[PDB]
């Protein structure tokens, strides 16, 4: 009962991109018996603490977590650190736990998809970076990334490849290719088309299977 | 022969969004013979003036035209002013020319499609809105829009329907599906779903027939 009772953490502190992380990292660690209590903890204050910045969110969220976490730490405590500390590839803080996995999974998913999309360009808009025509020319040219379009095919492009969950990986594979789509409409609009997508974006940008025939 | 070489109107002033509304706006009075002459400084200059902008956008761009359209003006200067006058729906400057219809048609087109989805959130970025579940709930509470989510269904979702021409409609017709099929995604992606769109959305933000059966 201190599964759904818990749920009193953040519930009671003081956002919301927890509540879906866990509910995708419940998925992948379905019946796998692993440690959907600590994964958790992990994935609900990750934020907490703001390439220096997640080394800190462990040792932080620790300090923090002998408060409410006083009634239950035992050995799941140094677990709530390793993974509220290897979700975000800014300190390359490498996932050992399996448990420090489902959550650089659940939470790097959230880079990806509609909610994926919605992120490049609102954050771009903050550091108002663009997109324009600068970037389609890149065929020829180079990326300076954050041009937001840009920051598709260096990041985002290229996380379900070292996504390191088995289901997860499947899983970031069709948001990431949700996104060349909207690249492949992206180019046929900018092309002065208004109506199809540029079939050679979706062939170059995502592995066919993906939606396909077999030579 | 003034038909191509005139392109050097910005280009030779002081932007990129222009290029693509004049290469709409040709497509959209195709062989209709109107004025494709007038058309192209209306969508090449509606910007160069920043609800009250765009009666002073032509109150600019009059004045402005005295320098390079020495060469050429003609009748072609007060079709020229009510153009670059009635595009934005800010000044409700409703167009009366077929020529100045033709713009606020094909500048009102780059508010959907990809690069549509894309402005919506780069805006929602800088002016920092926010665009999460504070607005899927929203089927029981009210739209508080620009919340960019939002301001999907409150001007970019009736855009289509107030279109006023002949083709320009059916064209703002499937772009403004294409958003809706974003909605959908969202929408599942939203309730952890990770993987197929929410047949639901679909089903109430697009006229179906754009994709259907027949009872
Ligand atoms: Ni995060
Ligand atoms: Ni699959
Ligand atoms: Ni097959
Ligand atoms: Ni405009
Ligand atoms: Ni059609
Ligand atoms: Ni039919």
């Amino acid at each position: 009962q201190h599964w759904q009772a818990q749920f009193e953490n953040w519930l009671k502190n003081h956002v919301c991109h927890f509540r879906r992380v866990w509910a995708t990292a419940q998925k992948l660690a379905a019946d796998d018996d692993v440690d959907m209590l600590v994964i958790l903890t992990a994935c609900y204050f990750h934020d907490i603490v703001s390439q220096r910045s997640s080394i800190l969110a462990a040792e932080e969220t620790r300090r923090l977590l002998r408060e409410e976490f006083e009634q239950f730490p035992a050995e799941k405590i140094e677990a709530v650190c390793h993974a509220i500390a290897a979700h975000s590839f800014s300190a390359q803080i490498a996932p050992l736990t399996t448990e420090a996995k489902i959550v650089q999974d659940a939470d790097r998913l959230e880079a990806l998809g509609a909610i994926g999309l919605a992120r490049v360009f609102a954050v771009s808009g903050a550091l108002g970076v663009a997109l324009f025509d600068g970037e389609d020319p890149f065929a020829q040219h180079r990326p300076l990334d954050d041009y937001a379009l840009d920051h598709f095919q260096t990041k985002l492009l290229k996380l379900p490849q070292t996504m390191q969950t088995a289901r997860g990986k499947q899983l970031a594979q069709h948001n990431a290719h949700f996104l060349v789509e909207f690249m492949a409409k992206l180019s046929a609009e900018l092309a002065g088309e208004n109506e199809g997508v540029d079939h050679k974006v979706i062939d170059a940008f995502s592995s066919a299977g993906l939606e396909h025939h077999h030579h």
